[PDB]
């Protein structure tokens, strides 16, 4: 059958679940236990981390504006998600989704990482730009399974310690 | 780098390439040689066939209206893509995308079928509802590689011949 129910108006939906869009990831997955992972992220989000997805990621800023800090060749950068734009992120490209304006909604779509495929979550230093701390995982919930790490890094000086210059990363408040 | 270039306004795009949306599939792939397959299909389309995708398929009727004939348990049916709706098609569920109103645009997203994974394209009889003709393939272009079969079925009575009641399928004109 139509496991994922039948079709439904997307805007309305966004309008109804406008209140479930909350930090630190601001997510909200549309259909559960699928392969295509259709989440809808709103603002304001608090990300100071860099996701290292091993798969592609697609976005279409349905309503609102936002950006993406990223590493081009090894140089800090920034992609701008101006309302109405779409964009496909190649694999492993490091992304730091910045969603500031409340009432924002972006369609983020990814896949289910196979068993054996891990996503990474890095943190870089402000002064020296060296990798400060990275973690690899067998992702199983881009909604209810991310914050738990953030929470154990923003809480550990040992980790937020730059292995190149020693400057400690701000953490849970950049 | 950003292989798929950087972000861009999606509506504008749709507006520019409004003239490349043509039958019998009406497609138009957004980014080439990727994994996520972002096509944008417009109307009017001429489909009398049933796609048997081995993977999920997602749609968001950006602008316009359209529907999907499908087989529920083995009963002809119909999903309605009213503008603004989204919907995820489970795997193998047989679909017959009907896109009638010119100037229509739907965001259809699928994946790249691995090597060894084939999509099917069936045809059923009007009177007896039995499978009339089916073909399996290692898909490699939901834009420039489909019509070629349609063309060899609509042109072959032998195939359009119901193996249960004998009534010939209309073909290239239902
Ligand atoms: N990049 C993201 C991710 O990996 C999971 C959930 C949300 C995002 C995002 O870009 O907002
Ligand atoms: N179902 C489709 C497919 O398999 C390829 C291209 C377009 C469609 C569609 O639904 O329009
Ligand atoms: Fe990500
Ligand atoms: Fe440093
Ligand atoms: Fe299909
Ligand atoms: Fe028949």
């Amino acid at each position: 059958m139509l496991t994922y129910g039948a079709p439904f108006n997307f805007p309305r939906w966004i309008d109804e679940h406008a209140h479930l869009l909350k930090p630190p990831v601001g997510n909200r997955q549309v259909w559960q236990d699928s392969d295509f992972i259709v989440t809808v992220v709103g603002g304001p989000n608090h990300r100071t981390d860099y996701h290292d997805d091993p798969l592609e990621e697609f976005f279409y800023q349905l309503r609102g504006n936002a950006y993406l800090n990223l590493w081009v060749d090894g140089r800090r950068e920034r992609a701008d998600l101006k309302e109405g734009d779409i964009f496909l992120l190649p694999p492993h490209v490091r992304h730091s989704p910045q969603r500031p304006e409340a009432g924002s909604a972006c369609l983020v779509i990814e896949r289910q990482r196979p068993a054996g495929m891990l996503d990474g979550f890095e943190w870089y230093c402000d002064a020296c730009g060296h990798l400060v701390h990275r973690v690899e995982v067998q992702l199983k919930s881009i909604v209810t399974d991310l914050p738990p790490l953030f929470e154990s890094f923003y809480a550990s000086e040992d980790k937020r310690r730059c292995p190149h210059c020693g400057q400690v990363h701000p953490g849970r408040a950049a």
